[PDB]
């Protein structure tokens, strides 16, 4: 299994989005993996990817979400059509999957203001 081929990259500090990033020397199949982003307020989902998509070596793919108000703009930036939150809280465990339905990566990120210089938007 692809035990951490793809890592965690970045993370919001209310859970707008999900950034990964692909450590990996070749193109992580991606599809049955899934991103766990439990809120300990009540809120825990798991996005399934879309077994058509497959993310590159050393590439990277931002999951925003629908409620975010953002342009999705594929393949770079794909977005949770559907979901408005993308599992928002003040604290929560962001779980990556793989297609084994192994957690290979987690980060328990807070509102904290992670985005630093983020004084322009």
């Amino acid at each position: 299994s692809a035990s951490g081929s793809v890592s965690i990259e970045e993370i919001d500090l209310e859970g707008k989005f999900v950034q990964l990033k692909n450590n990996s020397d070749k193109d992580q199949s991606l599809g049955n993996w899934r991103i766990k982003r439990q809120v300990l307020e009540g809120e825990e989902i798991a996005y399934k990817f879309t077994p058509k998509y497959i993310l590159r070596a050393g590439q990277m793919v931002t999951v925003w979400a629908a409620g975010a108000g953002v342009a999705h703009s594929p393949p770079s930036t794909l977005v949770w059509k559907g979901q408005s939150s993308w599992g928002t809280g003040e604290s929560f465990r962001t779980v990556l999957v793989n297609a084994d339905g192994e957690e290979v990566a987690m980060r328990t990120v807070k509102k904290s203001s992670v985005m630093r210089e983020n004084e322009n938007g």
